[PDB]
C-alpha cells in the first residue's frame, strides 16, 4: 500500500506527520512516497498571500501549545529552530536514493530541525547529515548548489500544485487527499478499510 | 463540569463542534457556557487580514471535502448556505435565557443554517426560530435591531479577544484553550482526567 507525502522541513506539523507516518511504515509496512516541496510557492500559487500564522503572535502562541500537545501524545521532543530557511535541506532530499535512504534522510533532517531545534540553514548541517547517512559530504554539498537539484525541487513543487496541494503536510491515498497531522487518523481509517477488503473481510 | 464555547454561526467547523458538544451535554451532563462572537472582528484584532480560506478556491474545495468527512463521522447533514451573513443570528443568541434555551437556540440556528443550508440573513429566519422556541416573534425581532443587543454582542466579542480567542470554534476548560472541532478529542481527554481525579481513581 502506497501513500504520497508532501512536506517542507520548515513545517512543525510536517515533523509530527512524518513521525507518525514513519511508525506506520515500520509497524505495518506502509510504503511512503516522499515529496519535499516549497510551501511558500504553493501558497502563492493558490493566492494565499496574507500574513502567515508565523507572523500572528496570538495565533502562533496557541499553535506552539498545540504542537507541544501533539509532541507529548507522540512521545517526541519538539523544539523551534531559530529560523524557517528550509530551502537547502528540502533540495537535499533529492540526493537520496531508494526508499530506506529517502526515509532516513527525511527522518534525520526532521529530527535535527524540529526535534533538536537546529537551524535548517546551519552551514554545517549538510555535513552533519552526510556523516549520519554515510554520504560523501563534498558530493552532497555540491549537489545542494547544483542546477539539477533546484530543478528537481521546482519540478516536484509544480507537480504538487497541479495535484491541488495547498499546504503541508499533505497525504494522498488513491484519489483522497488529507491535509494536516490531525487528519492522519482518517488516512489510517482508509488504509484499514483497504486492508479489510484485500483480506476479504469486507466486500 | 463547565466548558466555555465560542462560536460564530457563519462557521461550519463551529456547527460540527456544537453538534459534538451538545451530545456531550446530553450524554454526560457536561455544562456548556455559550458565547456567540464576531469572527471578523476577532481576526482583525490579531492582524489576520489576508484572504480568508472562504476566498481561496483550491483550499475551500478541500475544506468542503473535510467538512463532509466530519459530517459523515457525526451522522449529520452539512449544507452550505448562500451566504455567511451571521450577524443578526449571532446577536439573537443574547435573547436566550437559561441554559436549556441557550443551547436550544444555538442548536436550532446551527441546524437551520448548516444542517439545511438556510441563509443566516433570511428575513423570515427570526420568525421561524421564534416559532420553534416558543418565543414572541415581534419581541425577538425588536431585540435583534436594539442597541442593547448589539452592545451585548460587542461586549462578548471583546471579552473573547481579551481571552486570546483568535477563531472559532474555541473551547476552554480551566486555563486550557483548544481551537477546532478537530481538537474536541483533547478537551474530552482533559474532561476524563478530571472525572477520574474527582472520583478518586487518579490522584
Ligand atoms: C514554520 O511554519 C510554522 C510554524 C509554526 C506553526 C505553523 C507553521 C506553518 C506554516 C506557516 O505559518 C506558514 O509559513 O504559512 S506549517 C504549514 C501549514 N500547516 C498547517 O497549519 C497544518 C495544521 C493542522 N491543523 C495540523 O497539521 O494539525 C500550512 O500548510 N499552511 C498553509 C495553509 O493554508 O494554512
Ligand atoms: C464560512 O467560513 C468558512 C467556510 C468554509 C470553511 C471555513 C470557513 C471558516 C472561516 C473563514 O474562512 C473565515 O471567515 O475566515 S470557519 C472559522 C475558522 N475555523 C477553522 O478553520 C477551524 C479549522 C479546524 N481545523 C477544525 O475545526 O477542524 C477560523 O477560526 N479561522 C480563523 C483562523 O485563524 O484560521
Amino acid at each position: 500500500m502506497i501513500v504520497d507525502f508532501y512536506f517542507d522541513f520548515l513545517s512543525p506539523f510536517s515533523y509530527l506527520a512524518n513521525q507518525r507516518l514513519s511508525k506506520l511504515a515500520q509497524d505495518y509496512g506502509l510504503t511512503i512516497r516522499y515529496n519535499a516541496i516549497d510551501l511558500a510557492r504553493v501558497k502563492i500559487a493558490i493566492g494565499n498571500v496574507g500574513p502567515s500564522n508565523r507572523d500572528l503572535k496570538v495565533k502562533l502562541d496557541y499553535l506552539k501549545v498545540d504542537l507541544q500537545r501533539w509532541a507529548q501524545l507522540y512521545g517526541i521532543p519538539l523544539v523551534f529552530p531559530a529560523n524557517y530557511n528550509s530551502r537547502r535541506m528540502n533540495i537535499g532530499f533529492y540526493y537520496s536514493g531508494a526508499e530506506a535512504q529517502a526515509a532516513a534522510y527525511v527522518n534525520v533532517v526532521f529530527n535535527a530541525v524540529w526535534g533538536e531545534g537546529i537551524a535548517p540553514d546551519l552551514e554545517s548541517l549538510p555535513a552533519l547529515v552526510s556523516e549520519k547517512l554515510g554520504w560523501d559530504r563534498s558530493a552532497f554539498e555540491h549537489f545542494l548548489s547544483s542546477n539539477a537539484a533546484t530543478e528537481r525541487y521546482d519540478e516536484q513543487t509544480h507537480a504538487a500544485i497541479e495535484r491541488k496541494v495547498f499546504g503541508v503536510p499533505t497525504m494522498f491515498l488513491g484519489d483522497e487527499m488529507w491535509w494536516g497531522n490531525d487528519r492522519l487518523f482518517m488516512l489510517e481509517s482508509a488504509m484499514g478499510r483497504l486492508c479489510r477488503q484485500n483480506a476479504d473481510l469486507s466486500s
